[PDB]
C-alpha cells in the first residue's frame, strides 16, 4: 500500500470531498477512500 | 476489507467504467480501485481453487 505522507492525506481527503458532490454515486470508492484516510491518519502518528 | 463477491467485483468495475468520465481527475482513488479489483479476483479465484494460492 501507499506510503503514508501528509501530502498522500491531502489528496486523499480532497478526492474525497469532490465525489460527494455525487451522492452514493461511487459508493464502493468512498468506503475504499475512507479506509485509507483511517489508515493513513493512523500510520502517520505512529 | 469487504467481502469478495461477484457482485461486489460488478460495482467496483461499473464504478471503475464511470471514473474514466474524469480523465486525470482521481488518481489516488484508480490506483485504490485497481487494487481492490485485483484483490477480490484473488479472493475468488482462491475460493475456487483453496490449494492453489498466489
Amino acid at each position: 500500500s501507499h506510503e503514508a505522507t501528509v501530502e498522500y492525506l491531502a489528496d486523499l481527503v480532497k478526492e474525497k470531498k469532490h465525489l460527494t458532490l455525487f451522492p452514493h454515486m461511487f459508493s464502493a470508492v468512498e468506503r475504499l477512500l475512507d479506509d485509507e484516510i483511517g489508515r493513513v491518519r493512523v500510520a502517520l502518528f505512529q
